[PDB]
């Protein structure tokens, strides 16, 4: 449908943010349907430059389910055509009583997440660290995912985590007795797991609502903007430091962290891969390590894709200070609940949330220095 998908752009060189609305081959997006093909191209580019290869669904995916009290266990086996298999068993915490006719809405929470989950939503606890370890650079190629695909598989730890989420949703589709509404699945995580949750929502289209919390550099911040922050004296995490600190990105990314303008994507395009589905991310200006200006500018740039698709209110961003890292401030519960209410609970909640305190330290956000495109009105359904 999309023709030959570009995964490498050898001649690319753009110090500003890559344009969401033009394909690698120079074709301008015109229809809402065009975004499907552009998202597939962005997927290939992100895999090639920074995330490694995301394997497709394997030939063997089996699931069994059992429940004790209000806790379900979803036992998953995944296997390749060469007979290799791995197994993992996430748990689900259920609300009590009769579920809705179509099952409970569900949030997949990376290691439990750090947001309050409303009482009518089930929580699946995903041990992403067991799927792909993330202690330090020493963790490269370690985890269940690599016991299936091999320790030298190019998938980053975050890409391995996505693969696991995709197997969980496969298992839920195959297991109606788990009583989950598979059309109302969200994902969340905080800090390094918030980087993971953004990757999951971007790459796994069956996720209705994505909630990254204080994800920082490699999450809802942009590489190019964080480079600008660190060059101007903000003590931010940036691409150069992050690839030496852990294994959240492919080893191939090391070849580009000093040459960011040659990368034909940034994390505004990563975030835009969630479109036309819903996402709200939350940031904290108390920690310059999280690169506050970069997140605001990056999500402002990503927002133009939802704007061009006529669904601006499906994308939210709320950035405040005054609380510890991954502590949830009660002041943002209304904004969080608005998105859960609308996109997981089918309520008529308004979701116009795009706010910052502009506390960016030694830099300012100047959209004209970073966003070079006008937002088109994409046509059609
Ligand atoms: O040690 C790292 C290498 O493993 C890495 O190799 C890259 C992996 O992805 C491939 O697509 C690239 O061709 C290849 O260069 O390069 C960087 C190095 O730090
Ligand atoms: C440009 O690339 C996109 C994505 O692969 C494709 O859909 C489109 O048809 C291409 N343009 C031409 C003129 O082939
Ligand atoms: C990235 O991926 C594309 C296909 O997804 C290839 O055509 C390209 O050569 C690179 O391997
Ligand atoms: C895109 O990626 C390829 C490797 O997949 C590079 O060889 C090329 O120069 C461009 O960076």
């Amino acid at each position: 449908a999309c023709g030959a998908i570009a995964s490498t752009v050898p001649n690319y060189n753009n110090a500003k943010l890559p344009d969401p609305f033009t394909f690698a081959n120079g074709t301008a997006l015109r229809t809402k349907a065009d975004w499907s093909c552009r998202r597939a191209e962005i997927s290939a580019l992100i895999q090639n430059y920074e995330a490694g290869t995301l394997p497709p669904k394997p030939p063997v995916v089996t699931a069994s389910f059992s429940k004790s009290g209000n806790t379900g266990t979803l036992a998953i086996t995944a296997g390749l055509s060469n007979s290799q298999t791995i197994k993992f068993s996430p748990t689900i915490s259920y609300p009590s009583g009769t579920p809705p006719a179509n099952g409970w809405p569900l949030i997949i929470a990376y290691e439990g997440g750090s947001i309050p989950i409303p009482a009518g939503v089930a929580t699946l606890t995903y041990s992403n660290s067991d799927m792909a370890q993330q202690n330090s650079a020493s963790s490269r190629g370690q985890g269940l995912f690599y016991q299936l695909y091999g320790s030298t598989h190019s998938a980053s730890a975050m890409t391995a985590w996505v693969w696991g989420v995709s197997r969980i949703i496969d298992a839920l589709e195959m297991t109606p007795t788990a009583q989950i509404n598979t059309q109302r699945i969200g994902v969340t995580g905080c800090s390094r797991d918030g980087k993971g949750a953004l990757m999951a929502g971007a790459f796994e289209e069956r996720i209705a609502l994505t909630i990254p919390q204080e994800s920082g550099s490699g999450g809802d911040a942009c590489w190019r903007l964080s480079k600008y922050e660190i060059d101007n004296g903000n003590q931010v995490q940036d691409a150069v430091e992050i690839v030496g600190e852990n294994v959240w990105f492919s080893t191939n990314f090391n070849n580009y962290v000093q040459k960011l303008p040659t990368v034909p994507e940034d994390h505004h395009l990563l975030a835009a891969m969630v479109a036309p589905r819903a996402m709200i991310s939350f940031e904290n200006t108390d920690y310059l390590w999280l690169s506050p200006m970069s997140s605001f500018g990056c999500m402002t740039a990503a927002h133009t894709v939802w704007q061009g698709l006529g669904i601006a209110d499906s994308h939210g961003f709320a950035q405040v200070g005054g609380h510890a890292h991954c502590a949830w401030p009660s002041s943002l519960t209304p904004q969080l609940n608005a998105f859960i209410n609308r996109f997981l609970l089918d309520q008529s909640a308004t979701t116009n949330v795009f706010t910052t305190n502009n506390q960016f330290g030694k830099v300012q956000w100047n959209a004209a220095n970073w966003i070079t495109w006008t937002t088109p009105t994409l046509t059609g359904l």
